[PDB]
């Protein structure tokens, strides 16, 4: 099975998702002096005021919160977008050490986790017939840099506890998630892939240009999950994020100048 160790991970994966070689993967390194500003770009719209939570769970990968997406509760509009996107879940990419951990670099810097907030486009009617669609998904990147603590991310922090190994998971019910947003809503955006596999190239990826801080003892707290299952030995959930991939014939926009 895919992974993130040394005998099945990224490197390994194209053996079973050939796509892993395609010509729209993610994530990439953002160049900031080669992005070019796009003013026709519209301001993102987050409206995300009545998103219901409903669980959380390790998936052996990562660990992702759960929303209901049964109808128009927590969407994303604007950007380079048209129609709308609902939210459906959020999860992170983290390191073993402070100097790692995003997926997407900027001008090749890489920060200590990446939070990706997954929406899907409601004109497909289900999650599952938007990852078909080069237009289906859109997911919202945040980097996250070690400084002070971030209080609207410690009530994820403090049930990881009870989901440490995989396919563990708890209530987690009436989670607002505009507090894990920085305080301007910037970005980049370029067409790209689900970063893990089945990695396919359904992904509007809008990239955050301002960081959000956490601390040490936050992002300490991740590095305590576990990839394993119960009873299984113990092998931490640290470095799961794949490698920037080449951009071949893609633009990196920007929103601002
Ligand atoms: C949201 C969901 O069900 N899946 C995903 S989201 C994703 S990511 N990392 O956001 O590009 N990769 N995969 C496989
Ligand atoms: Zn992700």
């Amino acid at each position: 099975h895919w992974g993130y160790g040394k005998h099945n991970g990224p490197e390994h994966w194209h053996k079973d998702f050939p796509i892993a070689k395609g010509e729209r993967q993610s994530p990439v390194d953002i160049d900031t002096h080669t992005a070019k500003y796009d003013p026709s770009l519209k301001p993102l719209s987050v409206s995300y005021d009545q998103a219901t939570s409903l669980r959380i769970l390790n998936n052996g990968h990562s660990f992702q919160v759960e929303f209901d997406d049964s109808q128009d509760k927590a969407v994303l509009k604007g950007g380079p977008l048209d129609g709308t996107y609902r939210l459906i879940q959020f999860h992170f990419h983290w390191g073993s050490l402070d100097g790692q951990g995003s997926e997407h670099t900027v001008d090749k810097k890489k920060y200590a986790a990446e939070l990706h907030l997954v929406h899907w486009n409601t004109k497909y009617g289900d999650f599952g017939k938007a990852v078909q669609q080069p237009d289906g998904l859109a997911v919202l990147g945040i980097f996250l840099k070690v400084g002070s603590a971030k209080p609207g991310l410690q009530k994820v922090v403090d049930v990881l506890d009870s989901i440490k190994t995989k396919g563990k998971s708890a209530d987690f019910t009436n989670f607002d998630p505009r507090g894990l947003l920085p305080e301007s809503l910037d970005y980049w955006t370029y067409p790209g892939s689900l970063t893990t596999p089945p990695l396919l190239e359904c992904v509007t990826w809008i990239v955050l240009k301002e960081p959000i801080s956490v601390s040490s003892e936050q992002v300490l707290k991740f590095r305590k999950l576990n990839f394993n299952g119960e009873g299984e030995p113990e092998e931490l959930m640290v470095d799961n994020w794949r490698p920037a991939q080449p951009l071949k014939n893609r633009q990196i926009k920007a929103s601002f100048k």
